[PDB]
């Protein structure tokens, strides 16, 4: 695809969750098309946090199948994800994705691709889009350094705040969920 | 090279002239190192407008050039300019410079390249650099359909916002010159 | 070259400055033939803070020339980088390397190429090499957020260990150079 | 995909069969996401070992086909991994995986791959992975040179050290199954 | 150029020196155009074992150089190499040479390149050449995990023994040299 | 270059020579400059007519060059061509040039190059340039079925608008001279 | 495919209808294998003109798939040709094909092809094949200049003409079909 | 594919049908594995020749095909001819093919693609493979300048011989075909 | 794929048939994984030899199509071969391996390829894989220059004796199979 | 460059020499912009026939320096032959020409390259450029199967003749010169 | 170069020394343009065998360079050797041959090429060329298992026999020279 997809951050921090994301749509190298995309929400009756960086059909796709998922499996983020994985990896149409997925909910935080990884981080942050490895540092380096002085909520939100300083592909119009 | 040009804008509007530009240092494909860039500045006494954006160590060999040509054809814009494009695409290294300058005074406005080209618009407009085409679009835009209502300098700041608004490698910190 | 640049991370915090940079010397694609290389060094009488992640010869030549220049323009720190990056993008040889440096005194910091850029960010940072740019964002992150509870030297030192975590051409070697 | 392989070693040294690999899940070219991974694992009630370094969709789709093949064959090593070979290779999708599977039971230890190949080793080792050929190198010197002095676990955990050290790609994340 | 470097492995332990180097000259992808090349020698009054696994009219002209600028610093390695390596990387031919130097005495061991580099390793151990990795991967496992009960010239056989057998650029026409 | 060459057409027609060019300057793939620019023009004191597509600087070096073989060989248009290419394909910036050079007098058509062409057409009509073809077959066929109904300049006139109607790259500011 | 397509050109002028194509069969960059093709026909008893420059088999297949709109819309060119876009651009093999079809009744003329376009012109003048450009631009300046004294069918021949004449591809075996 | 197409001519003249070939059957750029394939057949009763210069399990499935339609349609070599290219054209497999066939009868002569191609050369000659071209120069040559002393079959054996003697992927193993 | 062919020589001479190969098997361009693969067997009872160096469950997908076609055209070894070739060559993954298959019986000896190709050769012998060519060349030599000393078991061994010794790719562990 | 090489074409035959050329003047893939090129001329008094399919000005730089080699080596074709190909391929511009020269006196006929090739052909045919390949195999057939019913300039006319028809860069614009 | 290098092959065997060469020159991909060149000669009054090639203007700089080698280092020819090396492969234009350069003397057989090498081989045997890798394997295996009854003469003429038999760019006119 032409379109890049747009940036989204993950965090479970002191009995937190939260997932932040910019805005910006850029078409080819540098056209920007839009700058307020909305790419982070929240499905099952507000307990989990999804984050698709692709296009919303694609979002919209994978979001109620995961759905079904959730449903069939009773809250199992880990079951559902593997499940997904598995139908996402063989689907001749979105296996081909190279936008990743974050699902959330209150006890763990994953990153599922179409080539069908699973992958559970190790400090509580996944990031994805354009400029997810940027927010990943200075979320990483927030949570570490700056951890007991900052909660979920602002973490998530100063990591994407940094990467939209240096990534020309993300933008500051910063949306932000969190579990309650 | 791995440096992209920043964002340069020109025009002469009813006897005034000004030159703007963006500051937006970007490294490789997607790295902004600096946001506040000078690459506009005044020459000759304050009577010319120059803008290049490229590295300082080239603006400085050309901008010399520039002053010597002009010192040696009597205040001369074009013909300095065109003798600097002789120059310039001669000179093994410079010559193959992407980034494009431009040299304006209170009558005439030339962008000058190392291929040799000498270009003085037919609508009182030029713009070079990563987003020089979109403020070219919208400063042409302006100019035509709302110049009776617009001075040079309203113009040339509101093309360059126009620019960084739309093109990931021009950013919103306008340094603005004019003449007189 | 086969050989990857290390990493090298620059800041001036609260009057104090400090350099940190890694030890991981690449060949190719994945071999480490060296951990614990010495790529930022004192020049000067200890007044200023060079960090160049190239070879050794290349590293030499330059520390030496910005010698030259340094007492040539009597400590003016941007008239030596500016006069040394002349004469970088001018050599026929050393023009080339993809390599920078970063110099700072105790009054600022500047990035010289060999395309003869000369850069001094907005925001005290500055930052190259393989895991230059999650340094980079490592480092921002922790001056805005944590500034008023971190020096110079313990941001150099997180931002580094940030880089080494998540970029695979970074280890944990960690150098670090201050000025008083 | 842009996920790389783990690591993964296998050894049998007089009498005893032991299986290593790393943690270090690298997404392009240079950032880690996971340091802690799981590729490694014990089928057939603790009878076979068996290591994937791919997707947990692909590494889960495989386990389960050999684990039927298994027990189709009646424990039949080199049964159950030709089928397995046959059958990957005629799957539209599988079929495509760089992936590669290493299997052993007490008996033998056995490369199996996408393309249909099924080879066994002429000295007792087989590895695969971005690390892979360092770990091979490392695991056949101790073996031949060292190998009344050490046993298969021992060696086993030692090349993928060996390998830790010199690959980018493979960390010190070390996970160990021995038939016991 | 179309032939391949052949091997060289070089250690230092328990006060001994040795270098190994296998014979093969390939051609192209696949020919073998000899099996007995000799590419370690000895200079300086057999006080330093040089290798250089690239052609002979480049060895003799790198052993030559090096060898004046030993009888010029009387002895230094370190000084010689990095004046080598200044001359090597502003020489207009020479420059661009893909093969590496190895050059040690009996106190340390030292890699230059074309690019200028030195490099010390950490660990007593250089290799390069076509096979240089996997027999750097074979010393390091001998010399950390067998290390007590192997020798430097026992080593240095080892490695190469096993870089010979898992890499087809690589034969097993060892030549050896060592310093008492 | 990223510069388009502007379309210039030649031809002779019952003792008349004319010569019409347009003015679109278009860098990049897309992007127009300059709609009026002026590559044809007059030299040795309106004797002959010439056309240039390319940079002012090359075609100054080029006019000014002609024009000095011009009066070294007494107006003969034949030598004073042959003398240029020779020149020209031997200067070391010069003969990379793409665009061509058409010269005219009272007698003759002449097409010279950088490769050092010098072609005399055989139907007194030469074309260069981005729309050089189709205003080729357009004055071809103009001349052949419409010679007798039209003159030298309403030929070149007419050839331009033809090609300025289909090819992209010329536009419809046709300049025109004529030898009287 | 390595057969280049003739050259087809069409033209409404003065009530009259022609159609002309010349029958120069060349495979790959430079080889003739025939000089006499006929790729103009009629169809419909006599009311329609058909220009197709790829193969006989998919000629006929086309020939025959508009022979069947024609009859099943009532001679309607506009509705035939947009029913044979919509089937050509879903035909897995047909709608790969460069070549274009040119069709025309004493109405109308349009080009179709495999992408599914259908366009009209807007001066009566299409053309297509190897040659089309040429015949186009030789086409559109005897209409406009020279058409109070050519008929359709001289002009489509002089077309023909011109192009074969420039165009290495075409041919002077020209075949020239009209309506009354 | 890795296997070169063998050389095949075939002439009409002065009543009678010639039909020449060689033997040479090359694989990869340059290793020859046979030098007397025959890739000329009769078929249909002996009335037709044919020749297909690619493999043999396409030449029999092309003459196999050919001769069933041939015996659908009663001898019409052109309607048989006609229908194979439909037929082949829409193949999933045979479509791809590089080798082209050559059918004659008594009557005329046919090139038959892939691509669907059907065509009769003007001047009773056709010529495919690897040196076609240079067998259909010699062939045309010796037709048209020496066509009253030489017969139809000593002009194929005439043109492969030149052929043979000039193009490295053709022998001097002659096989012919003639019909009385 | 990553992994080479084995090497694999074939020859009848003086009535006795011969088939050798030998056993490398290299991963990727240079790692060797194993020394004695078997891609020479023995089928039909005794009664053929067969060769394919691929992977063993094309081989086995291969040798049962053959055993099926052996059947079907009553040992005839060549309608089977042929059969087999166009169906291997319609096979949509088949069809694109790399491997060639060689077998023979005690009167002939056949080379079929994926792309439909059944060649005999002229002088009893045929090779492929890897060290093909070489083997090839030394066995032609062999058999023309020093036939009536050796017979078919002796050459087969010194063809792959004599191309182990100059291919990286093929070694020196080498299965042979003869028929009485 | 951009423009093709004519046709030329030499050859000796029963003690007669001639030459012949064709006009074609084709500039990028497919616009002939001159019919009627003159490219073989008589040097040294008539004495010798040289073709260059070139440009003018490298046409002329080498009939100077071959006609100053004939005079220092009195008339020897070859020596002075083999002197300009020395030159030649010594001269830092024209060494790079793909345009090849022929010469010929009454004695003998040679091809010469920039490349530094002098090459006399075995059969008394030399031939060179866009259509030379076609013109030598046309040639060559008439002079061995028609040699004695055709003499050197009626051979070299009907080469030429045979390679205008079958190449579309070829015409049938044919100058031809011989020895009287 | 579009021209291909003719094959050349020496050995020593039993105290003769041997070198042979085929005559085809080999134009571009396919066309032969002569059959009997002459690239093996004597030298040195009779003393050296010498093989090179390509073409002849660079046969006689390096024949030369190598005589002036031979008298500076008095006839030893493994120093002329190394000193024509170091020199060809810093000549700016020599240094990009392909063709490499046999020489040999009754002691001793090296190749030079110039990158540098210079290899004397184990077995006697060199070859280089078009068809060098097929006349070297063929005199490998004649040496080896009919050694005992070959002189070297007859190796060389049946080395170069079965190469021009196997390779399309290798011919059957061969010259041979021998020293007692
Ligand atoms: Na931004
Ligand atoms: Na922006
Ligand atoms: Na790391
Ligand atoms: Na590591
Ligand atoms: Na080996
Ligand atoms: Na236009
Ligand atoms: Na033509
Ligand atoms: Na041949
Ligand atoms: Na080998
Ligand atoms: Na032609
Ligand atoms: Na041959």
């Amino acid at each position: 695809s032409s379109f890049h997809a747009t940036t989204i951050f993950a965090v479970q921090h002191k009995g937190r969750s939260a997932m932040s994301g910019d805005g910006q749509v850029t078409f080819g190298q540098a056209v920007v098309m839009k700058h307020t995309a909305r790419k982070v929400r929240k499905l099952f009756n507000g307990k989990v946090l999804a984050g698709f960086a692709g296009s919303v059909a694609d979002a919209f796709t994978l979001f109620e199948k995961f759905e079904a998922k959730l449903e069939e499996y009773n809250g199992n983020l880990k079951r559902a994800a593997v499940e997904l994985a598995k139908e996402w990896r063989s689907d001749k149409v979105l296996r081909k994705l190279e936008a990743m997925l974050i699902v959330m909910n209150q006890d763990t935080l994953l990153l599922v691709s179409g080539t069908g990884e699973v992958i559970e981080p190790d400090d509580g942050i996944l990031a994805i889009g354009s400029g997810g490895n940027y927010a990943l540092a200075a979320g990483r380096a927030l949570k570490k350094h700056a951890g007991e002085s900052m909660s979920a909520s602002e973490i998530a939100r100063a990591a994407l705040e940094t990467a939209g300083e240096i990534c020309v592909y993300t933008n500051d119009q910063i949306i932000l969920e969190e579990l309650e």
